DNA sequence: GTTGGGATTG
DNA sequence: ATTCAA
DNA sequence: GAATGTGTCTCAATCCCAACTT
């Protein structure tokens, strides 16, 4: 809604350039330093223009779309950049690309002679015409009576490299700068180090691009046979960067299981240390009619499971596999009594989701019901332990746009902060946790964070939950979430009802018609009935009056 | 003349 | 977070 | 009991441009 200087975007970009200049100094190229120096030389209007095309979706641009008052004359402004080889008039265009720049009418005009079928949707015209014109051409070789030049940015790879270096990733755009200055995103500010950085070695960055490239080509239909050749068969020394590879292999293997080539899926899964990969491997060997290997792997697994989620699903596999090897089946006890509560209910209608239905039914005078589904517990954990999460641990923050420390899913995350996590959870054992949370709720409100859900967490909910939830149950929860952060933020029950009168609560997971407990949920209920925490599963039928 | 999607803006 | 198999 | 529709990257106006309506 108007920031005072019309050149705000280029100012932001010059910031990024200088930042890379002083932090990633020792990591740079001849190409890269050449680019930064060259960009400094350029006049203001041409710098600005370059930035406008960098920030925009395409790589090609009709001169008409490049209309800006701060820049003024597009053609006068683009000359320095054409000279530099960073922009390209008369680029050579594939026919899809040409369909991207021109309008439908212009193209019905231009191909009037090779088309008479019918005026139909534009994409279908492209389908009809790519057979005919297989070769690319300059723009004048398509039509030379077209009155508008067209420019191709040819330095987008170097810019992507820079954006990667700044953010440590490739999903955050440059608008992070303007969105945060309008107060739309609002991040927490951390004093990190004067030489904190996302990437220590250059070959790391080289590898993040390589992996990213592999994910992209995969999403456009390329066969694994050459993708797999292109990946490293040997792990990476960087921990976080091996994380990204191992995930990639995982998805390759999911694709593999869809096509029902099970043996390659077993292979790929087995060379991955991803969460719950080993379990997909056993399941694929089973699906591949390979029971001795699968049994073998499952017995290897139940020695030291990666996770609770792995135990839970081993308890299903291992019998099934013993069966399929002709080994006698084995005794067990049943799933501990699901604390079941039924409700016949009026047919909405119109809907009116189930959880709102129950939320209203159980909401009586004297009893407050909230729909939260683990927003409330992750929230109270985020608030208590804020200054732990946002502690300035070396390498963990390195620009002003972090919603979360970069080592949050790291397995040494607890360790590195154990000092401040015992300090913060310790506030539960005194009386001070109530107040500390109400202060942190007031100060940190609206701050992008990984754990707090400010929209959901009103003042009524925070007060009631504060005075109704015992601290021993909270210690029990925050310890569990800390244990396996990405696996245990997941399955907590839909509703929480409080009786503020008696400072007591009960969480209720609502299951509608033909809905059953998912695995994370079942793990959470087990954990709860082991601390004698009030949970209950509510199964809902409907009732139509015939 | 109107609707809906995707890009662009600050 | 929804669908087949018996 | 299993499968298979998501990827976390949750900002609102505004403009352009296909597509539909008689
Ligand atoms: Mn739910
Ligand atoms: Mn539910």
């Amino acid at each position: 809604p108007a920031l005072p200087e019309p050149f705000y975007y280029l100012h932001n970009f010059r910031a990024v350039l200088a930042w890379i200049g002083e932090r990633y100094a020792d990591l740079l190229d001849d190409q890269e330093r050449a680019f930064i120096a060259a960009f400094a030389e350029l006049p203001e209007a041409s710098q600005a223009l370059l930035v406008r095309m960098v920030m925009r979706k395409g790589t090609l641009f009709r001169e008409g779309k490049l209309a800006y008052a701060e820049i003024g004359d597009t053609r006068a402004a683009v000359q320095p950049l054409l000279a530099l080889g960073w922009v390209d008039a008369q680029p050579t265009l594939e026919l899809a690309q040409l369909f991207g720049l021109l309008k439908k009418d212009e193209l019905s005009q231009l191909f009037r002679d090779h088309l008479g079928r019918a005026n139909l949707r534009k994409d279908a015209l492209l389908e009809r015409l790519q057979p005919l014109f297989p070769e690319a051409r300059r723009l004048a070789e398509w039509q030379a009576d077209f009155a508008e030049p067209v420019y191709e940015l040819r330095c987008m790879a170097l810019c992507d490299r820079l954006r990667l270096m700044y953010f440590g990733n490739l999903w955050q755009d440059w608008s992070e700068f303007v969105l945060a200055d309008l107060g739309i995103y609002r991040y927490e500010s951390v004093e990190f180090s004067a030489d904190s950085r996302g990437f220590r070695l250059r070959a790391d960055v080289d590898a993040y691009l390589h992996l990213f490239d592999c994910r992209q080509r995969f999403d456009l239909g390329e066969p694994l046979e050459e993708l797999l050749a292109g990946l490293p068969g040997e792990p990476y020394a960087n921990p976080w960067l091996e994380g990204r590879r191992v995930k990639l292999l995982f998805q390759f293997a999911q694709h593999c299981e869809k096509q029902r080539d099970f043996d390659l899926a077993q292979r790929l899964y087995r060379q991955s240390s991803h969460p719950g990969a080993r379990l997909r491997a056993i399941r694929s060997l089973e699906r591949g009619e390979r029971f001795a290997e699968a049994h073998a792997l499952a017995r290897e697994a139940s020695c030291a499971p990666e996770s609770d989620a792995e135990r839970q699903g081993l308890a299903r596999l291992l019998p099934r596999l013993q069966g399929k090897l002709g080994l006698p089946r084995q005794a067990r006890a049943a799933a501990p009594e699901i604390d079941r509560l039924d409700l016949c209910l009026a047919f909405p209608s119109e809907p009116c989701s189930v959880e709102w239905a129950v939320r209203e039914h159980l909401e009586e005078p004297g009893c407050a019901v909230h729909y939260v589904e683990n927003g409330l517990i992750n929230s109270l954990f985020g608030l208590l332990c804020w200054e732990a999460i946002f502690a300035a641990i070396p390498g963990a923050f390195f620009h002003p746009f972090h919603s979360a420390p970069a080592d949050l899913h790291s397995a040494d995350f607890r360790q590195r902060r154990a000092a401040l996590f015992e300090a913060c959870l310790g506030r539960l054992e005194d009386g001070s946790y109530r107040d500390a949370i109400r202060c942190r709720y007031r100060d940190k409100f609206g701050l992008q964070s990984p754990f707090v859900y400010w929209e959901l967490l009103g003042e009524e909910l925070l007060e009631q939950a504060l005075d109704c939830l015992p601290a021993a149950h909270l210690r029990a929860w925050f310890e569990r979430l800390l244990e396996d952060i990405p696996g245990n933020r997941a399955g907590l029950p839909d509703l929480i009802q409080f009786w503020p009168a008696q400072r007591r609560y009960r969480m209720v997971e609502v299951k509608g018609p033909g809905d059953r407990l998912q695995d994370n949920q079942l793990r959470w209920l087990q954990f709860c009935r082991e601390r004698e925490m009030p949970v209950a599963v509510c199964y809902v039928r409907w009732h139509v009056d015939d």
